[PDB]
């Protein structure tokens, strides 16, 4: 499987989305999962996910890699609300026009912002929820904020360099050999190639900040079986709300990685695949 | 398998034990896996383990559900060092009686603390560790002490009776609706039976406070793949020393179950069983 | 001071009460501080703060020791809405009917509840607030609940015996020795006096449970500069909600003993009369 | 009081320091505190105290506030030994030679640690400890280590540059408001005037990194009556720190502020000096 084969567009209409590109990867033709990337500069589907697309597929899965709006390859947008809500209507856009019925929801950081939103906006929509280092809970009881990695996302947004990109790479892994050539020069050409999706964002940041993403007080609603994981080392997301979302989820559970920074399914590929795929097979 | 069919005894002679009497119950014949039991009265390996034996034969190993000195049928004891580290010298006792040269270690609460410290002193011994709460990791950082659990194990040993052993059920136990009759008498016959090993815990527990259980200084040392479990609401033990585990052991995973006590093994038996399973074959 | 001599009673008329009796206890003539005590079986004003009254008289201000609806000598109530809402509601009434403006607000526990509710429904009507360990703020991050205090106040209120209420002490205490004869005899004839109260506690919980308690989405509202104490050793009342509030109020400090229960204006009296007067004086 | 009118040297002999040269701030001539400053480039006693040896002065107290070996005018050196050992030497030669029997010590981060290590090996000589956000008691249960501002300490240290201490700064402090030309500037002056100081430090930290610091292991030694601050806000060390210290020292309180970082005593002046003040006098 390559970015370049499983590449396809689908125009989506839905509150407020009217003949809206979005841009996703799929391979596979079983039950759908949904794979849901973080919001840093230079995201995209393909790009948080390469190592998780083939072993779900291998396992029977339909995976969709979908680019979330002013992401990639799918369609610049400026957004008055919180993101995670708007880029959920997205999703439920891009599953009428592809008449899928119901789908498991995997969402990384802002990915999971929006797993969070969809499964309280569409919850006959989901099926299970699984969460890595979701975005916009609110405070911390324990980190200050803005958390490290989100001062270094803000900065990188704003003034966009190869050297801030590689200082935010720094923050976002743990093991600092991951951080190759090709990985720094990917980031790097997707920043480059959508200058517009950086100045979006921050124009929609003002608009709505992330103390507007916060969910909490609905998340009871969830009914969902979930499966929430962290990175002990992750400076984007703090580790205290792992524990907010397995205390206020009915029916979760809370793996945590050691050695590991926000970037979970990349940094602990193997393991992150089997526990997944475990969960989506037999809870 | 039942516990007639695999109970067995075996002699063993170790730093201070000497033609020392263990009952264990012992199915399959692959790889070993020692299960180590709770330290709570009436605690024992079948007891403790019925739901895991038949899952883990079935998957290809030999399990043996130890019974710890001054429980259940293996000798009465009165020990004047941390239980722990009595009772690790005591796995290996019993695996040098029976040819093992390495086992895989599952230990809940006591048997945690056991196998934390037969990772320490027998290192060339042991495969993966496995842990469900813990106990003995000194102080927490929220939880007042001794904790509510602890109290209750106190009580019952110091005046045992059917009420106070409902009583610590109901707290040692998230779903009451699985406080059968059936687990009420068990353990009841299993206190009943042996009056002389509540008097003892007792002794040795004035010998040597749980304040001196505490391995933490000595985590670094472990260099066993580890997958620590806890259950969110185990009022026995502290669910941030399973942060603390995650911390300070090289290359440990940790695993928190909602709605679960302080007996993880069996009160989610089934999602416990495959996470272990899956960690023992291919991490 | 004693409570016969600063004994007086008055009624209150606010959103539901009517001609409603309410006990209080002042002295002193100065800036009011209105004091409103906890939850369990047999509470009220003296009996709570009789250990601050004169320091803070002494140092100035007007005290009034408040006995919430449902307590102690204030008129018997059964209450469908969450108790920190018609609490706050009567020290309004109160308030009204005294002619006092504005009060600084000393809440322990259910009156930590009081408190918190009367910064948010009247804030033109309160100068500084001051919180001890204040219920119901939702879920712990840590602590399994509800937590083993709350479980033994509503064990004491629904079978009211000499035992129970000393198991309750026990627990409600971190120096065992503070728990005098005197202490216990108090608490009782407070208890055996009106046992109305009792079952009418016990009705309200019905109509409104802990779970509707929880303010915490509105913390953000509160502009009176707050103070929080916690004991480090609380069991009824999760010491993580001391940092819940120093984050969502905007200007808070939060102040922890050691060794210290959920009655931490009794256990630590000295200390604290010294730091919250400081707070009165010149935060 | 100036930074000219109450400087002093005084050449130490204690373990190790020979003829060592100590530079220190003293005014006042009551009970002595002597307050030790934080390990950041350019960090010295006046320079982190200016704003409390007034108000302690006034209270009746003698304030030294003393400079660390190999910070601003004491004496050059390489260590290799964790530092707050060998500050303790420092500071107990330093007493020694000004006949000073006793000293409370106030504690600010490696200031901190060095506090913890005097009252450890010198507990005769010590009367209350106030500890702020004390550095190198091992791993936080929360936050990512190294922390955010010891990476931009350390990257200060080797790169010193006049925009890496602004970005220091902002770190180190919650109000970005008190980040003057003045403070700039003065922390600049203490950099350029000391280089050698610098190297010393990189070549210590090499010789005894921050994980040869903890002292954990022998907080329950500690007697002294001891105040704990944590600024809510600190991106240099860990808040659950100061829940660590106060499970762990006998008699401990412990007061966080909020909008607070890494400089407590400074940015929240006022209420620290009221605060530590009332301690010494009353605790
Ligand atoms: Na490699
Ligand atoms: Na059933
Ligand atoms: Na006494
Ligand atoms: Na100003």
């Amino acid at each position: 499987l390559t970015e370049s084969s499983t590449s396809k567009f689908v125009k989506i209409n839905e509150k407020g989305f009217s003949d809206f590109n979005i841009h996703y990867n799929e391979a596979g033709n079983g039950e759908t999962v949904i794979m849901l990337h973080g919001g840093g500069p230079g995201a995209g589907g393909w790009s948080n996910y390469y190592r998780n697309v083939g072993p779900f597929v291998d396992a029977g899965y339909r995976v969709i890699l979908k680019d979330s709006p002013g992401f990639n390859k799918s369609d610049a947008v400026v957004m008055d609300e919180q993101r995670g809500l708007v880029n959920a209507r997205a999703v439920k856009g891009l599953m009428d026009a592809l008449d899928i019925d119901r789908a498991h929801l995997v969402g990384n950081a802002m990915g999971g912002a929006t797993a969070l939103n969809f499964a309280l906006e569409y919850p006959d929509r989901i099926g299970k929820l699984i969460l890595m280092g979701p975005g916009g809970l609110g405070p911390s009881m324990f980190a200050p904020m803005p958390m490290e990695g989100i001062k270094l996302l803000f900065k990188l947004y704003a003034e966009p360099s190869y050297e801030t990109l590689k200082q935010m790479l720094q923050v976002f892994l743990y093991d600092q050999s991951l951080i190759t050539e090709e990985l720094l020069q990917g980031r790097w050409e997707a920043i480059q190639r959508q200058p517009e999706h950086l100045k979006n964002f921050l124009i929609s940041a003002q608009k709505a900040p992330l103390s507007t993403w916060d969910v909490t007080a609905r998340l009871g609603e969830i009914k969902a079986k979930t499966f929430i994981t962290w990175g002990r080392d992750d400076r984007f997301v703090p580790l205290d709300h792992g524990l907010k979302l397995l205390w206020n989820i009915d029916d979760a559970r809370l793996h945590v990685f050691s050695k590991c920074g926000h970037w979970a399914q990349w940094e602990h590929a193997d393991e992150f695949n089997r526990l997944v795929i475990d969960f989506l097979r037999h809870a």
